[PDB]
């Protein structure tokens, strides 16, 4: 904890030269637009299939992920557009939609505003939060298809298919039953025969059923469509092999990545027999639509086209542009193979994701997430415990699957409340707010700096710049407790210097009373600013108690600023935080667990 002369005097500086460091900010952008010379942050949200109801674990490794560091980009003064909205097309929409005895649009609709509320509640910071089911989503999704087909990159062969004229719809390989070819059993699946262990093709069964209407299937040729993949694979992995190496892509994402292409990339089929889908612009597809997870990748591009006129600026300018994409692992295929393969093969100048971001996944308790069991936290279900979204976010990124899995603790919610945000971080703006309103009449006190003083100036200086450090390759759980560390320092110099006790002392005695108020309530303005990428709604209370100026809560400098000046007048203070109480979450645990399912 010992630092260099030079260190302690830099800092000093640039803490004394006070908000004449700070430039005037920049005005408001609508839309916002990559601008030339300075950074252009492009973020991307991996879009939640619309027809589920979120939980906290999709959550954390989506949205909640890209909202600190697109409000970090934004402190940042990056031009920062963050983008996200519902993937709505599929089979599983059309029979959700049926289920629920509505249209495919009308399922769609009901529940994209599910998903907004639920990301409004938690305070997602999306500049765009739209939809794949445009018309711009299908103008967009069929060019992209028409520059790879006129280069030779998309295949077209039959396919035998096990189709129900009675259903009139082509049939699963779980959805077909018959007698085994091999063996003679009687039930047979179209994927497998239990009783010979035979793995098998649904054609090859001999008497085939169709289980729903127990009829019988007929082989029939559909036509397809695929992106060849194999004569991609050259160009893909020299543009892998440009990026990857000095990026931030989780090891997981690059490791699964080169696991794919160790392998060898396969041609795969980009069409299915279905109504509800993007339509294919091609003779005799006039009743299939494209495959999902081929356009639902383009979908960044037309929620962005939605929202401007110019958003081939934003993806068609990889010279400007530093892509970052956040995901599950699950979604990493789509995001480092297929779509960029698809996007070189188009050969259009795309702007290719910089760094990918997967996370682990988060667990529940001991087990999963479970709707059909009632199982875990779900996002509607979140604003109705009186734990305020902020102790969700805190909570959740303390906890963020970054390196492995975790698992959401209702015991360790509490410990962590109670200890974090209570004992330490609340508890030093607290005090720190508390020693201006009661002891100076609401007016920041002169500091006279001692060395000791300067050592502390200098210590948060170094986490600050730790915490850039970490931010900026988007290390959001560490950066975290960086904030921690910080005001963990400020309780202790606050605790040594007993303030609260010292004004009460002779006239030296109430200057150091005010030098250590002051530093220290300009420590708590820098932790608001901090905080704002994770706690949003407490940052802003902060800077309302403390009337924190418009400009200094904007951005965040490298270096601790003075942004409360001997003599700036504060607001009202009052605690920042609740303590949670064991009853309440024992009871909110049951609530949650299964155990009271139905
Ligand atoms: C274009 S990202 C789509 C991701 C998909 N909706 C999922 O939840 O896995
Ligand atoms: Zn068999
Ligand atoms: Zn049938």
């Amino acid at each position: 904890a010992t630092l260099s002369e030079e260190e302690i005097a830099m800092a000093v500086t640039a803490w004394e030269k006070g908000l004449e460091s700070l430039p005037p900010l920049r005005p408001q952008q609508n839309p916002v637009l990559p601008v030339a010379g300075e950074r252009n942050v492009l973020i991307t949200s991996a879009l939640p299939y619309v027809n589920n109801v979120p939980h906290l674990g999709n959550i954390i490794g989506c949205v909640l992920s890209a909202d600190v560091f697109a409000r970090y980009s934004r402190l940042r003064q990056w031009n920062t557009l963050y983008l996200c909205g519902t993937d709505e097309y599929g089979t599983a929409t059309e029979t959700k939609a049926l289920e629920e005895g509505l249209t495919p649009q009308e399922i769609c609709d009901k529940y994209h505003i599910i998903h907004a509320d639920i990301y409004r509640w938690f305070n997602i910071s999306f500049d765009i939060f739209g939809r794949t089911t445009t018309p711009q989503q299908t103008k967009i999704t069929q060019d992209i298809f028409q520059q790879l087909l006129k280069r030779g990159f998309v295949l077209q062969d039959t396919v035998e298919q096990l189709r129900c004229e009675h259903c009139a719809r082509f049939l699963a390989d779980r959805f077909v039953e018959g007698v085994c070819p091999f063996c003679g059993y009687e039930e047979a699946r179209g994927d497998q025969c239990d009783k010979c262990g035979k793995l098998i093709n649904a054609v090859e069964l001999k008497k085939p059923q169709c289980k729903v209407c127990r009829s019988c299937p007929v082989v029939q040729s559909s036509q397809h469509l695929f992106l060849d993949l194999p004569k991609l694979e050259k160009r893909l992995e020299e543009w892998l092999g440009r990026t990857l190496p000095g990026s931030d892509w989780t090891p997981n994402a690059q490791f699964i990545t080169r696991s794919w292409l160790r392998d060898g990339l396969k041609p795969r089929c980009i069409t299915r027999d279905l109504k509800w889908g993007t339509p294919v612009p091609l003779e005799g597809f006039e009743d299939k639509v494209f495959y999902v997870w081929f356009d639902a990748t383009i979908g960044y591009l037309s929620i962005t086209a939605n929202y401007t006129d110019q958003w081939e600026r934003w993806w068609k300018n990889p010279e400007q542009v530093d892509l970052y994409q956040f995901m599950a692992k699950d979604n990493v295929p789509f995001h480092s193979l297929v779509f960029p393969c698809s996007a070189l093969g188009a050969e259009d100048n795309y702007t290719l994701v910089s760094h990918l971001i997967a996370t682990e996944y988060l667990n529940y308790e001991d087990g999963k997430f479970s709707k059909s069991r009632g199982v875990g936290v779900f996002g509607d279900m979140a604003q109705d415990t009186g734990i305020p979204a902020d102790i969700w976010r805190f909570y959740l990124l303390y906890i963020r699957p970054e390196g492995q899995d975790s698992a959401f603790s209702w015991t360790d919610l509490l410990l962590k409340n109670n200890s974090e945000l209570l004992n330490n971080l609340g508890n030093f703006i607290n005090r720190a707010g508390m020693f201006v309103s009661k002891f100076f009449g609401g007016y920041v006190p002169e500091m006279v700096l001692t060395p000791d003083d300067q050592r502390l100036l200098a210590h948060v200086t170094l986490e600050l710049q730790h915490y850039h450090q970490l931010l900026e390759k988007v290390r959001i759980r560490d950066a975290l407790r960086s904030i921690l560390t910080i005001s963990r320092h400020g309780n202790q110099y606050i605790q040594v210097n007993e303030p609260w006790k010292r004004i009460k002392g002779s006239e030296a005695d109430r200057q150091r009373a005010g030098t250590v108020t002051g530093l220290a309530v300009n420590i708590a303005a820098l932790l608001s600013v901090m905080l704002q990428p994770y706690m949003p709604t407490v940052s802003a209370t902060i800077q309302a108690q403390l009337q924190l100026p418009p400009p200094a809560c904007s951005i965040l400098l490298t270096n601790f600023l003075c942004t409360l000046p001997a003599g700036h007048q504060i607001g009202t203070v009052s605690p920042l935080f609740q303590k949670l109480e064991n009853d309440q979450i024992e009871s909110l645990r049951q609530r949650f667990g299964g155990g009271q399912a139905k």
